């Protein structure tokens, strides 16, 4: 089997293979796969809330995105695979019916990278909101899906420190339009790739094993390893237990810029590498700080030396925006927003005729869902309206009427839905109107001529009036905008 | 090979079976083909009036939908493969790690059907934007991909009748809101598929054979066969040239509900299997027209005989809209939307255990990328401002009061977008306001104290006024309100 297996794989274009691929793809499905493929999607249950209140959120930050000049930009879905970027993050892998292999998007920074290394973007600002895959652990099951949005600033300037502070004061601007991310006194973290390289390398970490210890650092920040199993994962490199100590002593410390001065002060006495990197690592943390406190941003702003996240991917400033949460009566740290200079993407796409400079780039990822969750776990609950007023028809006889009246609110601007059953009872309206939180009802009747009997179910009191007909649209109006 | 690839097969989970898909999915990706996986797509070249156009009409049609108290919903990316439905249809086709097959979206008609028969949905509105993907003829190469909007509604009442004009209604809406739209004089079709089953079983069409009439009759509307071409493949199918005779000259047939019937008529004079169909396929179109009458709506409404648009798929009332547009002295029917009652494709997805009444359900799908098309070529064009006022500043020591000025513009609810450079010359910043479309920049300096300079390039007439700092917002404010 493996021998006819590699042989069939060795010509990709042969008739073997083609011939081989077919057969791997006409076989049949049973019934009961098929059903259980989205078992734990498709549960069942449903509930509007909770889309309402989506849309809302996703609303809200779209239109704080178009304030500052955005636009939206889409990516290709599909990219080839590549193990390098991707070899320890675990994603979607999928393969075509012409011998390819394919890789669902895992995050959205790449595919942009990509898009405009090949395009010859210089200046450009953009704002998108996608879906991102995740395999599932289990077999036979359907992808985990999340949401993610993204803010990608792209400058072809020497001057690359305000953008990054644009970026914070965007963050800042999306955390300050909901009431619910207020209360949670959220902080703002800072570090640099060149102070992290240059610690590591007064640490005496070899310069040829930079990359481990990059990965070994990010999985032990985000996975929470027992202390006993990293000590163990740093002696199977046969690395010293100084050189441990030495690196567990510096990511300890946090606190303000001229705080951990003394800290940072002492690795500009070593030798020429150390100090070159360090000089230009303090020189942009002290700038950026400096123009955050310019704009006059609330929020603290502090340096965080121990910061590992996806450094390999950024070279410069990378930030995080970190709550406390007290969930459990444990101190838990929700992210809610993270990004950086990642400009060295650029050079591995570009074509054979690529010619001219590499301009900056900065961008954000935001986590839709945690906004989403938090606003609606407050006790002082939201309420979406999906229309204004709800016409109901009495009797089969009213039934142009109240078509007529709903065409007639629509051109006005006034968003109305119209039931279509003209034999529901009271009860059945009443229930009907709780369940799709409505308020404000017109029932039309043949009986009253023409008038229409407005009702309203609000809190505990319970009003009706007469409204002319040919006033009902200013009666909506004026009660809307005194509202 | 074919001896031990079947074997391999009758055992999806076994150790061969694995072993053979860990070893196809661990191939080696040349550069070369990676790179040109995708040269189609990013041809090099950019353009942000498209990538605005895009985001306005969206934006539009979006507003539209919501007027009418709808709500968006999002169904799963990929579902299990079903020859069942796409049998002709070509679609991109896809296997997993495991093996398991699995096909990107065709259209969201099918995802929303099974959605509501696992989620028991009774009532509901929805809209939805999404991507769509088509395989290429071409090897080796990326899907195509084309963007779609969606518009459905779920029904549980049994006179369910209105929901088709009301339809129809959101998109004669969409029509006028668009004064590129307007020109094109638009056209609304009907069609029933009772009475084309009914006229094919008067024709003398064997009732177990009708699926593939259909979808040759799909496939004649769709692809244009020549009338020999159509002849002799009818022949192929064991069916005489009676039938054939007596068909063509019923589908040549379009006119008004009332001029068409003494053709309609002829055919309550049968036995009591077409009769029967006859009269739900007339009492519905006669309706449908009436209620569309008394909405008002400008458009003709025709009722069109041959008339066939995924008959498999729909068991009732199905429109499309036309317009004759002229394309090198050529009249080519443009397609802007179409839909039908679907309420049939949901006790396929139905578990075993489901119980309950099946729902009525209409939707719709409309083109967006004909919209943009076709605004985007207007020669009154339309003009889309990225961001209302630029700020720039002059020399390095006006940064900060720049960066200060255009924090209090968004503030106060403007938005700019502040230039990034300070030794920018003046044909520059000309040219990149030009190239960008902006027309309201603010030069800020401090050779004239608190006073800004506002410059206009509004058509050929250029205007520099000075403004104070302290009224900057109202001026800009008083200039957006006067247009």
């Amino acid at each position: 089997l493996h021998e006819v297996l590699h042989h069939t794989l060795t010509n990709v274009d042969g008739k073997a293979y083609r011939t081989m691929m077919a057969q791997i793809f006409s076989q049949r499905i049973s019934p009961a796969i098929d059903y259980t493929y989205d078992s734990d999607i498709l549960k069942g249950n449903f509930s509007i809330r909770t889309a309402k209140m989506q849309q809302h959120v996703c609303e809200t930050i779209i239109r704080i995105f178009k304030r500052h000049g955005a636009v939206q930009l889409c990516t290709p879905l599909l990219l080839p695979r590549n193990r390098q970027i991707y070899e320890h993050n675990e994603a979607a892998l999928f393969m075509d019916h012409s011998g390819m292999l394919v890789m669902l998007p895992f995050d959205l920074r790449i595919p942009f990278a990509r898009y405009v290394a090949r395009n010859n973007i210089l200046n450009l600002k953009r704002y998108c909101i996608e879906r991102v895959f995740r395999p599932r652990k289990l077999d036979r099951f359907h992808p985990k899906e999340l949401l993610e949005c993204a803010f990608d600033i792209v400058t072809s300037t020497t001057n690359s420190f305000l953008p990054t502070a644009e970026i914070i004061y965007t963050i800042y601007e999306i955390i300050q339009e909901f009431p619910a991310l207020q209360e949670r006194n959220y902080s703002i973290y800072l570090n640099h790739t060149m102070l992290l390289k240059a610690i590591l390398l007064h640490c005496g970490i070899p310069e040829d094993k930079l990359s481990q210890v990059y990965i070994i650092l990010y999985d032990a920040v985000t996975e929470k390893l027992t202390r006993r199993e990293v000590e163990a994962k740093f002696c199977n490199l046969s690395l010293s237990s100084n050189s441990l100590c030495r690196l567990y002593k510096f990511i300890e410390q946090k606190g303000d810029l001229q705080d951990l001065m003394p800290t940072i002060n002492s690795l500009i006495k070593q030798k020429t590498g150390i100090a070159q990197l360090v000089k230009y690592g303090l020189k942009d943390l002290e700038e950026v700080v400096g123009l955050l406190k310019k704009l006059g941003i609330k929020l603290q702003v502090l340096i965080n030396l121990g910061l590992v996240y996806k450094v390999q991917q950024h070279n410069g400033i990378i930030f995080q925006f970190v709550a406390f949460i007290k969930r459990r009566q444990r101190a838990v740290p929700e992210i809610l927003a993270a990004g950086g200079r990642y400009d060295l993407l650029i050079p591995q796409f570009r074509g054979p005729q690529a010619l001219g400079p590499v301009p900056t780039a900065i961008g954000v990822s935001i986590a839709i869902d945690k906004i989403s969750a938090a606003v609606l776990n407050m006790e002082e609950s939201v309420t979406i309206s999906s229309c204004d007023l709800l016409v109901v028809s009495v009797g089969q006889m009213s039934m142009s009427r109240a078509i007529n009246l709903t065409q007639k609110l629509w051109t006005a601007g006034i968003t109305a839905e119209i039931m279509y059953d003209w034999s529901q009872s009271q009860e059945e309206l009443q229930e009907y109107c709780r369940h799709h939180e409505i308020t404000y009802v017109a029932l039309v009747s043949d009986k009253e001529g023409s008038h229409v009997k407005v009702k309203s179910f609000e809190k505990e009191r319970q009003t009706e009036k007469r409204v002319l007909e040919t006033e009902l649209v200013d009666h909506v109006l004026q009660k809307l905008r005194t509202k």
